[PDB]
């Protein structure tokens, strides 16, 4: 439906009407150009007065200036309306998917809705602009084109109007057919160009087997199956405009029998008779434009009804009214059963795990099927099916869901950066409030400054993508930085140095030290000193936990935890 | 670029003249229906005939059947040699892309290279067979509009083939403002789409640090940015073509105002000033096609040449002429040392290792810092730089590198699957000399059968990519079921399945072990029954080697074995 999509062009409707007079204009001006040739042949090609060919090539330079001139004004503001609408709804789908949940981000539409923002709405402005255009444009070109033939020789524009009708009906039913075998083959082509990334997928073991022999054979069969596909493009959509301009000139040639009719046809002069056969001509792009409208404004609305998807999806459930200024008690998981969304298999068993104020309490292992889902509850990332994770004594779901963001913390080696200084990537959402005296200190206090010190600005330099890019391990510093200026009972964190830098891990860990000397810390565990240094180890396998307590405890009986 | 794409295109070369005369031919169609306006308005209505005017329409519809047809064969028959050249082009740079060495595909050129088979070598000739169509069609429509107009009229045709020059010239400057202005933007464009990129897969760390109001404050200068950078299109691609047809009709109204005076006039007849006035409008797209031609091959030859680098790339290096029958001799690390092709640090320090004939050497260490760097260089993926891996007495170089990835075989749940029946998928690269009795009882050795017995067709279904897409379980089982079949005296296990599943394990387990019952057999550990089972654990943390024995050894002297 159209009358969704205008509420948004209606503040811009200024632009729409004035290019849409100035595409009237642009048609009226070829037409009266095309009406140029009545008074050249009959009143200086004819009769020899040299006096119409003076101001003849004046008008034809007049007449075209004002053609150029209505139309980079026709074409500058529809794409002024086409591209203030792209930038107003591509805005508003970007506010919508920063309140939709992660769910919505994990996997149940991957990193392409980039295209869904960038592609997918210039789409509809593209098509439903240039539906405007060949609406207007063309329709006053074929309305202002059946004047000055209908003022010239009514006897030929009647039959005209008659057959225009039957050329449209020709252009509808063989651009469908175009449209019929395009829509059909679109899935053979997905198949046969999947076809040929697989086999290129599968590089290294095509190499180990030894089919680099019958892999080759392969490719000769779907590399021909390509070819003998886009042979059928060619087959389908250039019989097309061969067919549609033979029933085409079919009128041609009616119009041009129908002129040799001896008396009431054959009154024509030769100006008429070049005006009413050159708008014909003239004629042909109108009526394929507005026959093909319809197939070009519902790929506009295809694409528009498909983003109205996100814009009436449901965003992520702040169902709660209480605001936490400092979480100071311990957070409590109570009969928590998790299970993840678009899947079947519960990651959560039924479990208890207490998490006390002050202590960290580390998770022990590599993947856990649910060591990170674990991280990700307590965020709120993804909501909770049954149990209670409690927090100050409450769930999380009665309190506002970003006071319960604001005490947690998460610490990541693949951090995200953004493309601000770093004094405002240090703290985000916290610039005003929290000055910059707050932000040297806590870089200070994590031992950031001995690399920021050092840079092209200091702090003020851009560190993302299209910026300075810095290391694995400092990201994980600037996890730190971010994590500093406080305010943040609960930390998380991954640890996912691997390969220690030397000199930097001295001070690496003693900001983690510095980051867990306090606050409920919860940690997923890959080195044994954070490990020593935990208190209440916690240790998850297939999803569940068995045995808890602190190292000494899990060290008497080995078990998995031990090796 | 062309003399190299020229030895491809010239067994297809029968196509080129068929359809480079069905274009002429094209092109000599629609002239000779521009030159049936002289006897229409001189002899058909100037001198009232009647005669002229019913033979008038049969050569409209005779010169549109035959415009019709030489617009098909000249678009079936360029589209079949521009569809062949593709599909040769794909079939060459696949057979030069098999073999490859795999640090080529690995980050070098990531999985968009299969936009070199599809795009990229379509683009190539639907930009140098569409430069053929304008030269030869558009080129022969130049040539034929001027034959007529000095035909018809030599003194309104001295003043075309001086203005059209200019006109050439004014499109040509006119275009290259429009390619600069674009190929200068694209990088902003670049920019601002990295730019709404990087803030998107982000969305997580948005919600934790509070910033969905600070994210729609920086959106709103992007989107407002790429708003500003179309309009700087519409500014740039839409004062163009006034500009061009402005210019184009100066000459237009010169020629009209040429033909005012007496020299000019008195010998231009009524059909005479249509067929020179009509020809110059349709000169236009002629004249506007073969100055956008070189526009047009030269992105051609310039996509030729990115694809005529991976043509010329050297392929991966089988400087080797010993072949291994059967390697039942001991697989010998000498001094060897590696590092990563694209980077700086050592993946692989100063490394002795033996793995003996029918023992399992499990690698016990983690942290992906030389495990699977290994389980690639036993097979030469990546060639040494420093040291002498010994297989059977030589180096790997020394002999062929098809019959020493022959001795080898890969065992993964992430092994790929190809889109051919599963009794060649067990019998890869071999299907012809291994019949289906020993596919069958390898499947039944590897106690995956009975899944392949419940499953649609038997031993005949397509498992690839649109296929029944295999759990990752019987992914495992049937690597183990090519392993079985192919015999390789040496194994390299990754155990990917950390994670056991029921009913699956009791069988996956017993495949396993009676696959490494014999076979110089290292395997990458995770999963401690498989460390139990092993013979010699080796140990390696960030390059090197910490410890080398029996388990029970590793149990006296802990290190890194119990972490
Ligand atoms: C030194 C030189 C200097 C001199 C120059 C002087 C310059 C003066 C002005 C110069 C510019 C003028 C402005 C202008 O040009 O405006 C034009 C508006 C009119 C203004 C002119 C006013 C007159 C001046 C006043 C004079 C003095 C006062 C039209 C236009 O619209 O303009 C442009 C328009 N051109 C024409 O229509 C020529 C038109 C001209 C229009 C008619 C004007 C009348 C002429 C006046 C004569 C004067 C006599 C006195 O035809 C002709 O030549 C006619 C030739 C003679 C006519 C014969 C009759 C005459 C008398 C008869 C009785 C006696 C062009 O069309 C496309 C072509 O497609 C088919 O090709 P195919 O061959 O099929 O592959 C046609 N096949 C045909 O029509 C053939 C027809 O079937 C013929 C029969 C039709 C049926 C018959 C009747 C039907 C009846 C209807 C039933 C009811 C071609 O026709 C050709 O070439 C063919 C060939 O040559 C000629 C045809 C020969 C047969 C005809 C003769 C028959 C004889 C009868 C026998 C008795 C046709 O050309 O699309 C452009 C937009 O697209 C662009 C852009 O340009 O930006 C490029 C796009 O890519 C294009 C492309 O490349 O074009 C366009 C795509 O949409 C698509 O088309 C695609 C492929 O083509 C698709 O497959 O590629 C794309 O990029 C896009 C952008 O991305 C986003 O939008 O935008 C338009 O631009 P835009 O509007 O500015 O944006
Ligand atoms: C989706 C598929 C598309 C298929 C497309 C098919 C196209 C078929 C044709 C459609 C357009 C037909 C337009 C007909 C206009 C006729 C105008 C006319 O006859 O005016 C000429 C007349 C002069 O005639 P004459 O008497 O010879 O001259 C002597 C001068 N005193 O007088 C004049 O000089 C001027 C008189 C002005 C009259 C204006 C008429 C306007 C017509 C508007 C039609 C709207 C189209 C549909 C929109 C629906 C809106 C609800």
């Amino acid at each position: 439906t159209f009358r969704r999509l205008w509420p948004t062009i209606a503040p811009f409707k200024a632009g729409l009407i004035v290019a849409g007079v100035a595409l009237i204009l642009n048609a009226a001006s070829d037409t009266f150009m095309l009406s140029l040739l009545k008074p050249l042949l009959d009143d200086g090609f004819g009769k020899t007065d040299r006096s119409v060919l003076v101001w003849m090539p004046l008008v034809v330079i007049g007449l075209m200036i004002l053609r150029g001139i209505t139309s980079y004004v026709s074409s500058y503001c529809i794409s002024w309306v086409s591209g203030k609408v792209v930038m107003t709804m591509r805005r508003r789908l970007f506010g919508h998917m920063m309140g939709m949940p992660v769910s919505f981000f994990d996997k149940q539409s991957t990193g392409t809705l980039l295209s869904r923002i960038t592609y997918d709405s210039e789409q509809v402005a593209s098509s439903s602009s240039g539906a405007l255009i060949t609406v207007v444009r063309e329709g006053a070109s074929i309305i202002g084109l059946f004047i000055m033939m209908f003022y010239y020789s009514w006897q030929l524009s009647i039959i005209l109007i008659v057959l225009a009708p039957i050329v449209s009906i020709a252009i509808r039913v063989v651009s469908k057919r175009f449209r019929n075998i395009s829509k059909n083959m679109q899935n053979t082509m997905g198949q046969v160009t999947t076809s040929a990334e697989q086999m290129l997928k599968g590089h290294k073991e095509v190499l180990i087997f030894g089919g680099q022999e019958v892999e080759t054979k392969r490719f000769d069969k779907v590399s021909n199956r390509m070819r003998l596909q886009g042979m059928k493009m060619v087959s389908a959509s250039s019989i097309s405009d061969p067919i549609i301009q033979l029933i085409a000139s079919l009128a041609l040639a009616f119009v041009l029998y129908a002129a040799s009719f001896p008396s009431v046809m054959d009154s024509l002069t030769a100006g008429t008779i070049t005006v009413v056969f050159s708008s014909m001509i003239a004629l042909m792009r109108p009526l394929k434009s507005l026959t093909n409208v319809n197939a070009q404004f519902q790929r506009g609305m295809a694409a528009c009804q498909t983003l109205f998807t996100i814009l009436d999806s449901e965003q992520e459930k702040d169902e709660g009214k209480r605001v936490i200024e400092r979480a100071t008690g311990d957070v409590e998981f109570r009969n928590v059963t998790f299970t993840y969304p678009g899947r079947d298999v519960p990651a959560l068993r039924n479990i208890n795990l207490k998490i006390p104020a002050g202590k960290t309490v580390a998770l022990v292992g590599r993947s856990g099927s649910g060591k990170s889902t674990i991280a990700s509850l307590i965020t709120r990332f993804y909501d909770i099916d049954e149990g209670e994770i409690l927090m100050d004594g409450h769930d999380l779901r009665e309190y506002t869901l970003a006071s319960l963001r604001n005490q947690v913390a998460l610490v990541s080696q693949n951090v995200h950066l953004f493309n601000d200084t770093v004094a405002n990537n240090i703290a985000y959402a916290r610039t005003e409030q929290y000055s910059r005296e707050q932000i040297e200190e806590a870089a200070r206090m994590a031992y950031a400054m001995d690399f920021i010190n050092k840079m092209d600005n200091g702090l003020d330099t851009v560190i993302g993508e299209n910026g300075v890019l810095l290391s694995g391990g400092q990201r994980q510093r600037i996890a730190i930085a971010r994590a500093l200026l406080r305010d943040s009972p609960i930390l998380i964190l991954d640890e996912a140095t691997s390969a220690l830098d030397t000199e930097s891990e001295r001070a690496i860990q003693a900001a983690l030290d510095e980051l867990q000397k306090n606050r409920t810390s919860l940690v997923i565990a890959h080195r044994l000193s954070t490990i020593e240094k935990a208190d209440e180890i916690v240790v998850v396998e297939d999803g569940v936990i068995v045995e808890r307590g602190t190292h000494n405890d899990l060290l008497e009986h080995r078990g998995v935890y031990a090796q």
